[PDB]
């Protein structure tokens, strides 16, 4: 499928989920951005203002994409692979209880997941894999990328 054509990747947090501190938003994307910096040639920046590549929203409900969320629990967020415009955005949904830690939805861990779309990568059937469907909590301070994930995203960068 798509992928970025350029190493340096910009986004932007469109808005913040009430659910967290302002920093540790900031911070869990940051730390999902570096996940996947960390085994490509790629490089992340926050912007700000203007036109980001990724843009990151918390909405609920109908959106504005076609992709509307279901409230708390099911779909926790999606995003779109590269391209302009929406290519590249990642939604999370604000019904989910969003954290830093094992309680409600991780924040981080979502991005990780989420990014991986957002820089081409689709699902793994491979319950280790952070590409895997199904969100589960894995502790966020030792959090390693499967070789099955790795494995996913040289297929695509590098
Ligand atoms: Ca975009
Ligand atoms: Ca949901
Ligand atoms: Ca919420
Ligand atoms: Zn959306
Ligand atoms: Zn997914």
């Amino acid at each position: 499928g798509p992928v970025w054509r350029k190493h340096y990747i910009t986004y932007r947090i469109n808005n913040y989920t009430p659910d967290m501190n302002r920093e540790d938003v900031d911070y869990a994307i940051r730390k999902a951005f570096q996940v996947w910096s960390n085994v490509t040639p790629l490089k992340f920046s926050k912007i700000n203002t203007g036109m980001a590549d990724i843009l990151v929203v918390f909405a609920r409900g109908a959106h504005g994409d076609d992709h509307a969320f279901d409230g708390k629990g099911g779909i926790l967020a999606h995003a779109f692979g590269p391209g302009s415009g929406i290519g590249g955005d990642a939604h999370f949904d604000e019904d989910e209880f969003w954290t830093t830690h094992s309680g409600g939805t991780n924040l981080f861990l979502t991005a990780v997941h989420e990014i991986g779309h957002s820089l081409g990568l689709g699902h793994s059937s491979d319950p280790k894999a952070v590409m895997f469907p199904t969100y589960k909590y894995v502790d966020i301070n030792t959090f390693r990328l499967s070789a099955d994930d790795i494995r996913g995203i040289q297929s695509l960068y590098g």
